């Protein structure tokens, strides 16, 4: 009897493979000969993007301990190049073929295929992604639409990419939303780069909802008054979040775009322009598309008509190319019939860390949690190690699932409440779900074994990614020593994170909403750093156009366009003409810190001075507890 299926084979299921192979764990991989929308973007040409995620957080830790030098965003050439080279160690292991239906029985399953072959396999692990309605967008893009107008009912990041390739050919861009969350993917400490992931410091949960609440919500909730935030000039942007029901934030559930702000964009690009479009930098500037026009936002409601293809706003009857509904992502599961009768029925809550479904015996789910922020490798490298034990270890497999039912329970309370299942449940902020893991299998690190303040900034501000929790114990890669040094030396030890957490610790959320934006660029959708880059764009359209030989005339002027801008904009023209604490503090506090990084935490003296009595808590914090573990 086979011991291991794993059906589907592109990223989400390399880590898995990696340890089976490591204890010699007999298994056979069926993946379709088809592949994957990196296989449909290869062949014609359009791996000609960048990730909206780090290389940290998307590459997996046996590779980082070879590859990392620096912080940078992979271009999709890249990632698929790491795909193809993994798939080539493994392909001997990999039947093509096409799972049709899974008959579970109570050790063991029946597996279908559309060539007809049949496997039996104790264990069997879907890794086969999702079906996406964006997806023909992106694969059958054509660049060839010029001064055309199209309507976006949902953002997300394959909106914010198809609107980064329309926009320098003069397509206008509506977006007809209920709000959206986009958020800088590298921002400034103390004019730095830090990718976003570098900064959520999230096991300060655990010293209580609120603090870590204060540390976070700021950019997403409407909860400063400054002028210069995008909810604030845009207030089409902003969401009904009254669906939240849970002290954890951010949410289980919160979706947010990615991207680059033109200031970091110019940073890292101005000097080689071409070539890096060419490579797949594209700037997607969301806020700079509202500040300049290129994309304007209209209520939720603005009625349009589907047969003649009009969309009417303020005076103009505008006609649009093209309505885009929206991406929806659903796994690809086959049929799974229940003892080998009852269909089962999917849904992210009703399974056990996205992983383990009820009622299905020996069957796991790899690559089915999103990361709220970072890339896919951390969510994909934890549940791998989590498969890998429950497949390998009965003790363990017995532990998690005595008491399945229980545990679902209390995470469904812990992390959704009351909230009735939503279509993004299956979002988790990267560094509570890679945590929630290390805990789950022991791989985790207590708090009450930091000795030093060093040790503190690896346990509260070092980032919770996958390769944090493989320095040493059971899952250890080799060279993530190194790894962590280098990190650490190129970040100063998260320092400028953790004095974050030591100056709000006394403010209310309103107080920190300040704060958060009293720096000369707070760090996400600032729209004081727009204006002083429209030479630069200009610059950016005319080296895209370049790369892609497009033309268009900017002297012929769409001047409908520039009127619906006008309507659009008003709350903008009126905020903006009412246009640094946290600065200061950062700067002191890093001091501060840097200072004491070898000084033993326990005895530091009595008598800032409670922002000692605070940092000798953390070696004691009161919301550690979670009940799905435990
Ligand atoms: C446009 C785009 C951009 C993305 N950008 C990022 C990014 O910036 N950062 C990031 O971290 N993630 C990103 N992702 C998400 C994620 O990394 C990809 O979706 C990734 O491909 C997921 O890998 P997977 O192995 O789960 O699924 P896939 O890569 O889709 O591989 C699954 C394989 O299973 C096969 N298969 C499916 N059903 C069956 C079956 N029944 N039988 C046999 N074989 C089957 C498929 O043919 C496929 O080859 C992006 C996704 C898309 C679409
Ligand atoms: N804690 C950092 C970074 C941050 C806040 N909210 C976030 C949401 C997602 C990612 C990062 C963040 C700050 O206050 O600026
Ligand atoms: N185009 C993909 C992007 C994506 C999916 N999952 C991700 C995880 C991390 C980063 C990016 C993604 C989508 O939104 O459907």
């Amino acid at each position: 009897m086979l011991e291991v299926c794993i059906i589907g084979f592109g990223f989400s299921a390399i880590p898995l493979v990696r340890e089976l192979a490591r204890t010699q764990t007999e298994f056979q991989i069926i993946s379709a000969e088809s592949g994957s929308v990196w296989d449909r973007l290869s062949e014609s040409g359009r791996l000609d993007f960048s990730l909206v995620s780090s290389f940290q957080t998307s590459f997996y830790s046996f590779d980082l301990v070879r590859d990392y030098e620096k912080d940078y965003y992979p271009t999709a050439k890249q990632f698929y190049e790491m795909h193809e080279r993994w798939r080539s160690v493994y392909e001997e292991k990999i039947i093509r073929d096409f799972v049709t239906k899974i008959e579970n029985f109570k050790d063991y399953s029946l597996i279908s295929t559309r060539s007809g072959k049949t496997y039996e396999a104790k264990h069997v692990v879907l890794a086969t992604g999702f079906d996406r309605l964006m997806n023909t967008f992106l694969s059958n893009f054509d660049n060839h639409v010029s001064n055309k107008t199209f309507v976006f009912d949902t953002m997300g990041d394959s909106a914010n990419l198809l609107i980064a390739k329309l926009i320098p050919n003069n397509n206008k861009i509506i977006l007809r939303t209920n709000g959206f969350t986009a958020l800088d993917q590298e921002v400034q400490v103390l004019g730095k780069p830090f990718t976003l992931d570098q900064l959520e410091s999230p096991n300060f949960r655990y010293v209580s909802s609120e603090l870590y609440d204060r540390l976070m919500m700021s950019p997403v909730y409407p909860r400063t008054v400054n002028p210069a935030v995008s909810y604030n000039q845009f207030p089409l942007i902003r969401r009904d979040f009254s669906w939240v029901d849970s002290k954890s934030s951010p949410p289980n559930g919160l979706i947010a775009i990615k991207y680059w702000p033109i200031d970091q964009y110019y940073y890292h690009f101005n000097d080689d322009l071409e070539n890096y479009i060419s490579k797949g930098y594209l700037l997607n500037d969301i806020a700079m598309w509202l500040h300049t026009g290129k994309v304007i936002l209209v209520p939720s409601d603005t009625p349009i008509n589907f047969d003649k293809k009009t969309i009417t706003y303020a005076g103009i009857e505008r006609s649009f190319h093209q309505y885009v509904k929206g991406d929806a992502e659903q796994p690809r599961l086959p049929t799974i019939l229940i003892n080998g009768e009852t269909p089962f029925e999917y849904l992210y809550r009703d399974t056990f860390m996205g992983v383990i479904p009820q009622r299905l015996n020996n069957i796991y789910f790899l690559g089915y949690t999103r990361p709220f922020t970072g890339g896919l490798a951390n969510i994909t490298e934890m549940q791998s190690l989590f498969i890998h034990k429950l497949i390998t270890q009965p003790q363990f497999h017995q532990k998690i699932h005595q008491n399945l039912s229980k545990r679902i329970t209390a995470y469904n309370q812990h992390y959704y409440g009351a909230a009735k299942p939503r279509k993004h449940d299956h979002t988790v902020p990267f560094g509570f779900y890679t945590e929630d893991i290390a805990r789950l299998i022991g791989i985790h690190y207590q708090p009450n074994e930091c000795r030093s303040v060093r040790d503190l900034l690896f346990y509260y501000a070092f980032p919770n990614n996958a390769f944090k929790y493989r320095l040493k114990g059971e899952y250890a890669v080799d060279g993530v020593d190194e790894l962590i040094q280098k990190v650490n030396d190129k970040h100063d030890h998260y320092a400028q994170v953790f004095v974050q957490a030591l100056s709000i610790r006394n403010m209310n959320s309103d107080e920190a909403a300040e704060w958060d934006h009293s720096a000369r660029r707070f760090a996400f959708n600032d729209m004081r750093h727009k204006e002083g880059y429209r030479a630069f764009l200009d610059t950016y359209l005319k080296a895209y156009r370049q790369v892609e030989n497009i033309s268009v005339d900017d002297t012929v002027v769409d001047e409908e366009w520039n009127f619906m801008v006008k309507e659009a904009c008003q709350v903008r023209d009126k905020v903006a003409p009412n246009i640094y604490s946290k600065d200061e503090d950062v700067n002191k506090g890093i001091r501060l810190i840097l200072s004491i990084l070898d000084s033993d935490i326990s005895s530091l003296p009595d008598s800032e001075a409670q922002s000692i009595e605070f940092i000798r808590r953390l070696l004691q914090p009161k919301n550690y507890e979670l009940l799905f573990i435990r």
